[PDB]
């Protein structure tokens, strides 16, 4: 049962094919039209289904050609409210209809971005971004809003004719449109099955270019030369992504890089990753979030999470095929360096929550909890730790990759439960079953904290960040002077984003230090986002009265929440720029993403 869903569930019915026809209304901010979904009955004798919607507008539901009657429950509050449907036949098990509903959906739905001229690159034309992972589809179409349904779709949508629509589909041509040859009708086909998250929408004044045999980057034109430089990779990593995993069954892979209001760094919604502006350092040095978003055409997307309180098997999975296809095209010492990183992330997890919080389990129970309120490192990183716990225990990456292998190909097209996962490992590894009743599973699965055992990891690349990190955490006044730019001579971005992860981990550091850390390393000149973001957090801990407007700064102009959400409760907690940080808040709350807006408000404890 899939407790974040107020529809039926698929033992009772199961929508196959989606058709949405609808229109993107600037003028209004709203999205209107139709949607007809397939729906299959599971039961003998159905006589009436219930959707998922979120601030929809039913306008009417149509089944044979003829009006039905329908209800709108109680608003259940991020849940939505439920649509019950009279089916006017009764059907048998397995029996097909098509219902057609009408619809609206409202300017605040959570699902979508709004941007005027001004919030875009070109400042001519608007933009609209959808975002339906985990429950926000409902927000913006009425469905049976669960990972647990796979569908097909197919889509027409009707946008001004300057612009360009794009979904997670192959498309389908353009043509005028009929109705107001102001519009153009863009169409699009989806013929993999699906669960409902991965729909996605854009529109907007997009452009493309070709950077490899499937792959197109788009984005507002003047963001194309960089994007097509940042992410030329992305062949490369498909290729090693497909030996990892099995053929790439989607047929295109694009990449959409977004306006910097763009949520997350990836989405892997398929045909067409979206991508945070935020990732154009110039130098390639974070497509690793590209690496990612490709492997989930396997884990995620293929082999989907059941319901959310299974989101570990999405992540956990993913993160471990993005660190392999890093491995292959940098060496397994980076790998070894990237995983050690990710611990560092669950230590920091963990003790923003405290050791025994209900969040820090590896499967949680989402009953009655926001997934966006939940959402946190703690799945992909404690998710990361047993999959590589497990290799070393099982015998090593060769081994351990042809499970993972065999395992997509196994739930391929299918959701499934952490209890599916288990006892497929113990299938597999029907020979080592001894060495599996070693894992202490009720605590790597249900425990909260740190895991019960880390992993083993090289620590080459490692060194020098712990050391550098360490010299400055045990300076005294006198030990400044010593610290010189040629510290930083043999360390890699990577290196120095560690370096800083580490020493961010000791914050505050005595104001001096942070002063003399700027005055030799120029900090303040880096652009790499990760690199800012750290640096801008240590300041602030350590309560650099100076970093103030460039975090403030930081935190508004792009909207990514992994660097949006911590600036702002850091800024909140120096008192210093506390009031400053609160009225930032206020005055670009309405201008925000919905789902950014809302943490960072609970964040700060204001609204
Ligand atoms: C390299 C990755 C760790 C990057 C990470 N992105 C992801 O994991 C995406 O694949 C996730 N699909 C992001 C997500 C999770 C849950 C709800 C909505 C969106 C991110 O930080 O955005
Ligand atoms: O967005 C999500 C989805 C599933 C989840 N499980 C735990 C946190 C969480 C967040
Ligand atoms: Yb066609
Ligand atoms: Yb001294
Ligand atoms: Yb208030
Ligand atoms: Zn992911």
């Amino acid at each position: 049962v899939d407790t974040c869903s107020l529809a039926s569930p698929a033992s009772v019915c199961r929508t196959k094919h989606l058709h949405l026809r609808c229109s993107v209304d600037f003028t209004r901010r709203t999205l209107t039209g139709t949607a007809a979904l397939t729906v299959q009955s599971q039961e003998d004798n159905l006589r009436s289904l219930v959707l998922d919607t979120k601030d929809l507008t039913i306008e009417k539901v149509v089944i044979n050609g003829q009006e039905v009657k329908y209800a709108l429950g109680e608003r259940q509050s991020y849940k939505g409210s439920p649509m019950e449907i009279s089916l006017p036949i009764a059907l048998s098990k397995n029996q097909e209809i098509v219902i057609e509903i009408s619809f609206e959906t409202s300017p605040k739905s959570s699902a979508l971005q709004w941007l005027t001229p001004e919030q875009t690159s070109g400042k001519e034309h608007p933009y609209l971004f959808s975002q339906c992972q985990a429950i926000h589809c409902r927000a913006i179409l009425p469905c049976q809003d669960t990972p647990s349904v796979k569908l097909t779709y197919t889509a027409e949508v009707s946008v001004p004719k300057e612009l360009v629509a794009l979904m997670s589909a192959i498309r389908d041509g353009e043509t005028p449109d009929p109705e107001d040859p102001s519009r153009k009708i863009y169409k699009f086909i989806q013929k993999v099955p699906i669960p409902c998250y991965l729909i996605a929408l854009v529109v907007g004044a997009l452009e493309s270019r070709q950077i490899g045999p499937r792959t197109l980057v788009w984005s507002e034109k003047e963001q194309v030369e960089k994007s097509a430089y940042e992410f030329s990779e992305t062949e490369s990593m498909l290729k090693i992504a497909e030996d990892l995993g099995g053929p790439y069954v989607w047929g295109q892979y694009d990449l959409l890089v977004l306006p910097p209001s763009f949520p997350y760094g990836g989405m892997e919604n398929p045909c067409l990753t979206f991508v945070t502006p935020t990732l154009l350092a110039g130098d390639k040095s974070l497509s690793n979030v590209i690496a990612h978003e490709i492997s989930h055409s396997w884990t995620g997307n293929l082999v989907t999470n059941k319901t959310w309180d299974h989101f570990w098997l999405n992540e956990g999975h993913t993160v471990y095929l993005e660190r392999h296809i890093c491995g292959r095209l940098f060496g397994e010492k980076f790998r070894h360096f990237n995983a050690l990183g990710g611990w560092g992330e669950l230590q920091n997890s963990v003790k923003t929550f405290g050791e025994t919080h209900p969040f820090t389990k590896l499967v949680v129970d989402l009953t009655d909890i926001d997934p966006d309120v939940a959402y946190s490192s703690v799945p992909y990183e404690k998710g990361f730790a047993l999959l590589f716990y497990l290799e070393q225990l099982l015998g090593g990456p060769e081994i351990f990759l042809g499970f993972l292998k065999a395992y997509v190909e196994k739930f391929s097209y299918k959701s499934i439960t952490t209890d599916d996962w288990k006892d497929f490992l113990y299938s597999y590894f029907k020979d080592k079953v001894d060495v599996l009743n070693q894992v202490d599973w009720n605590a790597w699965l249900y425990s909260p904290g740190l895991p019960p055992i880390k992993p083993n990891y090289d620590m080459t690349l490692t060194n020098a960040c712990i050391a550098l990190s360490q010299r400055w955490i045990t300076a005294k006044e006198d030990d400044l002077n010593s610290f010189n730019a040629t510290d930083l001579k043999d360390l890699s971005s990577h290196q120095l984003n560690e370096f800083l992860a580490q020493t961010l981990q000791r914050a505050p550091l005595p104001l001096g230090h942070i002063k003399r850390m700027q005055e030799v390393y120029n900090f303040n000149a880096i652009n790499n986002s990760e690199i800012r973001f750290r640096w801008l957090r240590l300041c602030i801990q350590s309560k650099w009265e100076d970093a103030i407007p460039l975090a403030l700064k930081m935190a508004t102009e792009q909207g990514r929440m992994k660097f949006t959400r911590p600036l702002f409760k850091d800024l909140a907690a120096f008192d210093k720029s506390h009031d400053q940080a609160v009225r930032t808040y206020q005055e670009h709350k309405a201008s925000m993403h919905p789902v950014t807006a809302m943490l960072v408000g609970k964040d700060l404890k204001v609204d």
